[PDB]
């Protein structure tokens, strides 16, 4: 069983930690930043990590139903299921239900809801504070802000998520975890903080912009893997015959490789590179695997 | 090569008509309907075909600028790009952009708009008539409406979009295709319509229910390929060696075959079922590819 990489290009791809397609690669040091993402969490052999979930269109989503009105925004309080609609065990090894997201910001997007009596539907703009006390998803517990009223206690709900929304009280911070269980709980089960180990070396990530309601904000969001490098690696199931895949960009223009990485069998890329900044390649290039490594194996820049 | 298939179950996979994630399997006869979806359409060697995009995020998505504010709803007039930024070319051998709608109704969603200049964003719910006369993604012209007055002429503007919004006047008819050049024009460059070609069959179709604003609807939405088997068959390239796949549907634990169905060249399956209901399948069950089959294989009901 020999591993591989999808061929897809860049632009055919998406990022595994929010709905949207890639835009660029990019580099950075995240200097005194625990890069410890949640979504978009696979090792080389196939296991699943985290809350990440195999559907892209997912990510960041909340399923349940409409708990209560209270009176103090966020009004509405969810009571969330899985996103396959299955119940919330909580003996579970994740650290909140799959897709729930990985960041702080006022997440911007749409409650919708069907009554199954009759199958009256209704929707309005929902945003949910990440970072707020009540945000606890893990015990199930999330609260949306809405100017409308027109919701219906009971009935099924959904939020879809559009985009962040960015403003002095409430900034886009892409590395800082929520806490799952609210302010009085610690997080649990967490996908492993991820750095280069070696001299000379970055996390080379999967970047894109996503949309914001507010702020001057490019809105960029950083993934370890394309979401559809996790599906191939959740299907292939190839064994690690050491820690460290070999990996070459190769523009299929030319034949040519244009860039050496280490894919880590934990879920991640790294480059010889310094400093913050998009690495630009052509946009046919893809990655090939090339070979296993011992762990001193020096990249060139 | 060989042919093979995803081995992900329907919990596990995403509608290629609409980004969401797959409810059940469905058959129908459509009994007097031409059933001729343009999302979700390729071929088992992975040809792509209608307006079919790789990333079921796009799916339903549009790209462009506010060209400008008129007086009369729809107020807004996007004038597109495709999905990548590239410019619409009328020339291209497809029925409209990449992820472009392929159903009448009026579809629910968010536009939000970030400046060239320096990133200034704000977003607003819209709405976009697929059954309107002035709907002509083809040629890159489509009006939404929106209760905010919040949106500025000349910036890039990207509508995400939610669901549907049913009344009297804008039904959701999923099999009647819009008229993608505008004003009752010709529709070209279409996939085409699909019906089984065998006594006792009927479309086995990958089902879900996707969100409304408004009105009494189910938000069923059928497509005839998972998104995922989509972008294997991109992919792969497999070449088939008939005209018809015999597939099983399998219980893993055990290998029990529990459903056979033909997965045809052209990107359609079929099933021995008569009538409108749910095909109902054990949770973790999934199909493999057995057998290129000659034109006189039956099926078992």
């Amino acid at each position: 069983k020999n591993f591989t990489l999808p061929v897809l290009r860049v632009s055919e791809m998406t990022n595994s930690r929010f709905p949207v397609v890639l835009d660029q690669m990019y580099t950075s040091r995240n200097e005194n930043i625990i890069v410890q993402p949640q979504n978009g969490r696979c090792t080389t052999d196939g296991e699943l990590l985290g809350t990440t979930t195999l559907q892209s269109v997912s990510i960041c989503n909340f399923r349940g139903t409409m708990q209560a009105k209270l009176n103090e925004q966020p009004r509405y309080q969810l009571q969330l299921t899985n996103l396959d609609g299955s119940p919330i065990d909580p003996t579970d090894d994740m650290p909140a239900p799959l897709g729930t997201p990985d960041f702080q910001a006022m997440l911007y997007g749409v409650a919708s809801q069907r009554s199954s009596r009759d199958n009256a539907t209704r929707a309005h703009d929902a945003q949910i504070d990440t970072a707020g006390d009540t945000f606890a998803p893990k015990i199930g517990q999330v609260r949306f802000k809405s100017s409308s009223d027109d919701f219906d206690l009971h009935d099924p709900t959904k939020f879809t998520p559009i985009g962040v929304n960015v403003d002095d009280q409430h900034p886009f911070r892409q590395w800082s975890l929520p806490n799952y269980g609210g302010h009085l709980a610690l997080n649990n089960h967490l996908a492993p903080a991820v750095t280069p180990l070696f001299p000379g070396e970055q996390i080379l990530f999967f970047r894109s912009h996503i949309p914001s309601a507010g702020g001057h904000t490019d809105g960029a969001i950083d993934c370890l893997l394309p979401q559809e490098w996790i599906e191939h690696f959740y299907q292939e199931a190839a064994p690690s015959q050491s820690d460290i895949a070999l990996v070459r960009f190769i523009n299929p223009d030319t034949g040519r490789v244009l860039l050496e990485a280490k894919l880590h069998k934990q879920g991640f890329l790294t480059v010889a590179a310094s400093g913050d900044h998009p690495i630009v390649m052509p946009t046919n290039g893809y990655f090939r695997f090339e070979a296993w490594v011992n762990p001193f194996y020096t990249l060139a820049p």
